[PDB]
């Protein structure tokens, strides 16, 4: 397994070991971050350089003339680590690392690169911004899986956004920034820096001078990326015509002024098809006006949406160049009491060609972003040999590897939104899925309940306890652990009322009234965990299994609960 997977992969069922005794050549001309990975790893040749460095003369042929592109050769006799740019080296041993096991390598041959050029993680939700800690560890996290593009953009961040985006950043959070510049650069991440001055721009010499200001004081602190976000305001700012001005203006006098300013991109105030007016002309006067250079960031149909063919040439006709993509998931600031675990998909493969970037916009919960922001790793860097399930595994065996079966477990309840005012929905437990609805079907009408279903249900169930009790105590990924606990402790309840749900529907009358005050207490300690766990502004506490498992319990309570009260004369509570 190689994640992302190559553009091109010989492999000789042969397998040489690594190198007891070796020689290097190149190592202090090829980039240092590359070379010290590889020296971190570790007679027999290795040969590692870019393109036109001495030490891979001999492979220039075999190297993929794109930008990130590498060639990657292991057998008996040497092995060839070349980029043809220093990110294509650095990616090179990104893909080195995850052949070497046991100190063995496959004999392979590898021509590799990227199908979109910008691919990775916007910081742009509503709510608490990632802590610096959790930066620091998803930049590494990027490196590895190739995202090259990390757009610091958060909501609730006061240097960033109205009205403080005037102001130089303090000195504690400007040196903050500094160290995650360096780290993006030692991992090989595009570090851009976004500002959102939109809600209380003047149109004036004035704050245009003071954004050029700010952006001068970000430079000072090592920033090479930029941004400016029109997204989410109202008023004067929303003017299409003075956003790409200021837009070509800070090209003008700044990343062409510049030695070395990469990315230069600006997210529009009608950012998705749904929000554009077909007769207006807010997104023709930006194609046409802002410079051909200048990314555009796009969400899709609706604010959340999948990316389609339709949807793209749509968008790729209006704005003259190719979409940079804001994919809103596993993004949750609008469902805020639901953990996204499940798999990355919908996203129409074939699209490459089409789009500049593809960003994903993640939860405020860093570390469980991670298992979609591996997948969009791996789908944006080669869509074509994009495989959902197989690399949503690879994701949790990589984040959690000394529980993955449980986490899988816990994800695979975990998907969907739940009903919200943007209609997106995931998936959720598909797995038992259809023995649910037999056994449920079986109840209403009158008929039997198979027993196979009966089991499955049951099955579930002891492996969401386990899961849950494994998960707790796993010191592996604390941070992870913390992030998803209310949600382990709900799941687990869920989990025991569900066991305590069909006892109630094997016996005698007392056993049926324990069970079923059993069931009550359960019920009461979620509503617990519900009223004080996450209580955020706007979507408080915390829901979990809810699109087929939560359902099926609460409807096999009070249908048991039902035949009990007219099969004993009795008066018991149904709610749930
Ligand atoms: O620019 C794209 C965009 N801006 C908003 C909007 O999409 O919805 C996201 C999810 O609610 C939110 O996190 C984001 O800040
Ligand atoms: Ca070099």
């Amino acid at each position: 397994s190689l994640q992302p997977p190559p553009q091109q992969l010989i492999v000789q069922n042969k397998t040489i070991d690594l190198p007891a005794v070796y020689q290097l050549n190149g190592g202090e001309e090829a980039n240092p971050h590359a070379v010290k990975v590889l020296k971190e790893l570790l007679g027999m040749l290795i040969s590692i350089g870019e393109k036109g460095d001495k030490s891979v003369r001999k492979y220039s042929r075999q190297i993929p003339d794109h930008k990130e592109g590498y060639y990657l050769s292991v057998n008996e006799k040497e092995i060839v680590l070349a980029g043809n740019d220093e990110r294509g080296t650095y990616y090179a041993l990104q893909t080195f690392a995850q052949l070497l096991k046991d100190g063995k390598l496959p004999e392979v041959e590898i021509k590799d690169y990227p199908s979109v050029r910008y691919r990775g993680v916007v910081e742009g939700f509503y709510g608490t911004p990632w802590s610096h800690q959790a930066r620091l560890s998803q930049l590494k996290f990027y490196g590895k899986n190739k995202m090259n593009t990390y757009i610091y953009g958060p909501k609730d961040d006061p240097y960033h956004s109205a009205p403080n985006w005037r102001l130089p950043y303090p000195d504690k959070e400007a040196a903050q920034l500094q160290e995650l510049v360096a780290v993006a650069n030692e991992n090989e991440v595009d570090f851009v820096w976004a500002i959102h001055p939109g809600q209380d721009i003047k149109w004036n010499k004035e704050d245009r001078d003071l954004l050029l200001a700010k952006f001068e004081k970000m430079y000072q602190l090592g920033v090479r990326s930029f941004a400016v976000f029109f997204n989410d305001i109202s008023g004067e700012g929303t003017n299409p015509q003075k956003q790409a001005e200021l837009l070509n203006y800070i090209d003008e006098k700044f990343a062409q002024v510049k030695p070395d300013i990469n990315q230069l991109v600006m997210c529009p105030t009608e950012y998705n098809k749904s929000w554009s007016n077909p007769n207006g002309n807010y997104l023709t006067t930006l194609g046409d006006k802002l410079n051909p250079s200048i990314q555009i960031m796009w969400t899709g149909d609706r604010v959340i949406s999948d990316i389609t063919r339709d949807g793209i040439s749509w968008i790729n006709e209006r704005i003259k160049r190719p979409a940079y993509i804001w994919w809103n998931f596993p993004v949750s600031d609008y469902v805020r009491d639901h953990l996204l675990l499940g798999p990355v998909y919908g996203n129409d493969t074939t699209i490459a060609k089409e789009m500049s970037g593809f960003v994903t916009n993640p939860m405020e919960h860093a570390e469980s972003s991670k298992i979609a922001i591996y997948s969009v790793a791996s789908y944006a860097w080669n869509p074509a040999k994009y495989d959902t399930w197989q690399t949503w595994k690879d994701a949790i065996r990589t984040i959690l590897p000394s529980a993955a079966e449980e986490l899988e477990c816990f994800a695979m309840h975990n998907s969907d939104l739940g009903p919200n005012g943007h209609g997106y929905r995931r998936e959720e437990s598909m797995d038992i899925q259809p023995a649910a609805e037999r056994f449920l079907k079986a109840f209403k009408e009158g008929k039997n309940y198979d027993k196979a279903d009966f089991e499955t249900l049951q099955y579930t169930f002891e492996r969401m306890k386990e899961s849950a009790d494994i998960l707790l105590m796993n010191t592996e990924n604390k941070p992870l652990i913390v992030e998803i606990t209310p949600w382990v402790h709900q799941f687990k309840l869920t989990a025991e009322m569900g066991e305590e749900v069909l006892k109630m529907v094997e016996r005698n009358e007392s056993y049926f009234l324990r069970k079923y005050n059993h069931v009550k207490a359960l019920q009461q300690q979620m509503f617990y965990i519900d009223q004080t766990s996450n209580q955020n502004p706007y979507q408080p506490g915390v829901k979990t299994a809810t699109r087929v498992i939560k359902p099926l319990i609460d409807r096999t309570f009070a249908t048991v609960v039902k035949f009990f009260n007219q099969k004993f004369n009795a008066h018991l509570d149904a709610t749930t």
